[PDB]
């Protein structure tokens, strides 16, 4: 009969399935299909991509979340819980002979006024202050899941993201790279000065240690050339067999000799080399290597300032580059020259050590994520009181502003402020504490001239400061989440009624 009731009601069912999955701790709800593949995932968008929707109107509320996920990723679920709340309150006002045009006018006006509030409530932090940066380091280590050593693994990350920052103050995730390797503990990860390669030579004949040496960059191959004009190969002399085995082997003896005369003690080529040529390198003392990734040849010259060369047939003395820092060290046996820097890198690599691959994979997925959550702060430079601590403050500012606007539209403005009280409610119900009995204390702090970084701690379970413990998130997440929900929920209310259109393509 009403039609619109079934539409707004369908959206609530989608929020309840993701309302309890908010915050770090939260149970999961798997929805296995009739196939048999049983999968479980706590993330939000992962459940939306695999879900059998009932009504077609529900797709409108899901499309708006996919666009926000590709931008920031985190915070998309925060806009769905608020949607299900502001829609439920519409029923309480719809029965009061209130037309949807008056309700939509409140959200559009209240959402715009909120833009001028987060700018003042947000805190300013510089992308250099170590006193404030170290505090953000311990905030991310606790969110993911690794409190066994939040003091050592956090300090190494502070000096990493803070050193790879460019002059303008930006940073990208492509410059960070993670690896894995066995070890005795998790405190051996350090940094020296140089560059590392992600591939090792497939032989044990060339030298293995040469103190004080120069680096040489090569890229050319050794395959037979090919003329542009077409042609066909024809063989009619079976005698040609026991000739190229010795002739081809001689073309490399004189080629490698030119490399030593130029003054290159180290070499990093791509293709392979005959065995006889490798024996000479051992007596001459030229710790050479082969098989290198293309992306690796770009950071050797950009860090140490070497001169990258593309041709191997010609190699003069000027083509020599320069080494950064050579030092000896054993890697659970063989001793190579592995050193990395962080002043002006291109693809820094960290050697994670551990006793078992289990703990290594856990911390391995934490260092790469630490640069993502922190990389955004280095670019923007504006943070707020996350963890539902910034919404309680807006509840007091909107009420004072609602008194200025008169008429029947003031009812929708007050409902918007109260609708934001669901963020701390869901986080409280998951911990087992009565929200009605704790929400009265958090408001007491924000009574007049109280701190603005106050909130509730899920661990201790008491009112504390957010900037002190560790609850911080970017600004674009909260600001865009409220704006995205305002423009996403209005599309559901502006629908006059269903239509029986035929042949909808």
């Amino acid at each position: 009969r009403d039609a619109q009731r079934m539409n707004i009601l369908a959206g609530r069912i989608i929020a309840e399935t993701v309302r309890s999955t908010l915050g770090p701790k939260g149970m999961d709800k798997m929805l296995v299909d009739d196939l048999g593949d049983v999968v479980v995932t706590n993330d939000g968008v992962t459940i939306l991509r695999e879900m059998s929707v009932e009504h077609p109107a529900a797709k409108m509320l899901i499309e708006v979340a996919k666009t926000q996920e590709k931008e920031v990723g985190d915070g998309t679920t925060t806009a769905v819980v608020v949607a299900g709340e502001l829609l439920r309150k519409a029923e309480e006002l719809l029965d009061q002979n209130v037309h949807p045009t008056i309700v939509v006018k409140g959200y559009q006006a209240a959402a715009q006024k909120a833009q001028e509030l987060l700018k003042t409530i947000a805190c300013e932090v510089g992308a250099q202050d170590k006193e404030i940066l170290t505090k953000i380091a311990m905030t991310s280590i606790t969110g993911k899941g690794a409190e066994k050593a939040k003091e050592k693994l956090a300090e190494i990350i502070v000096e990493a993201v803070s050193a790879v920052v460019d002059d303008e103050g930006k940073v990208d995730k492509d410059l960070i790279k993670i690896e894995k390797k066995s070890g005795a503990s998790i405190d051996d990860t350090e940094l020296i000065k140089g560059v590392l390669v992600d591939k090792e030579r497939v032989s044990a004949q060339m030298p293995k240690k040469v103190t004080d040496a120069k680096i040489a960059l090569l890229n050319c191959a050794i395959e037979i050339k090919e003329t542009e004009t077409d042609a066909e190969i024809r063989i009619t002399d079976p005698a040609k067999l026991m000739e190229f085995i010795e002739q081809e082997e001689k073309m490399l003896k004189d080629m490698v000799a030119e490399i030593k005369a130029s003054g290159a003690n180290v070499l990093f080529c791509q293709k392979g080399i005959d065995d006889l040529a490798q024996h000479y390198l051992a007596k001459e003392g030229i710790v050479a290597a082969r098989r290198v990734k293309k992306s690796d040849m770009e950071k050797l010259a950009k860090a140490t300032g070497a001169n990258v060369i593309t041709n191997i047939k010609d190699l003069s003395a000027q083509d020599l580059g320069d080494a950064g820092l050579v030092e000896e060290r054993k890697i659970s046996g063989d001793s190579m020259i592995f050193v990395e820097e962080c002043k002006h890198p291109k693809a820094v690599t960290m050697l994670i050590r551990g006793t078992t691959e289990h703990v290594i994979e856990e911390v391995a997925r934490a260092v790469d994520d630490a640069v993502g959550v922190v990389g955004c702060t280095i670019e923007d430079g504006r943070i707020v009181s996350g963890g539902g601590s910034t919404e309680v403050e807006l509840s007091m500012k909107l009420r004072e502003y609602a008194e200025g606007i008169s008429g029947r539209e003031q009812l929708a403005v007050r409902a918007f402020a109260d609708a934001l009280e669901v963020i701390p409610r869901t986080l409280a119900e998951n911990a087992g504490l009565d929200a009605i009995e704790i929400l009265v204390k958090v408001r007491a702090a924000h009574a007049s001239n109280g701190n603005k970084c106050a909130g509730l701690n899920v661990f201790t379970g008491a009112v504390e400061d957010m900037c002190e413990n560790g609850v911080v998130e970017p600004l674009r997440v909260k600001t865009q989440a409220i704006q995205s929900a305002a423009e996403s929920t209005e599309m559901l209310l502006r629908i006059d009624d269903v239509i029986a259109a035929e042949k909808l393509r």
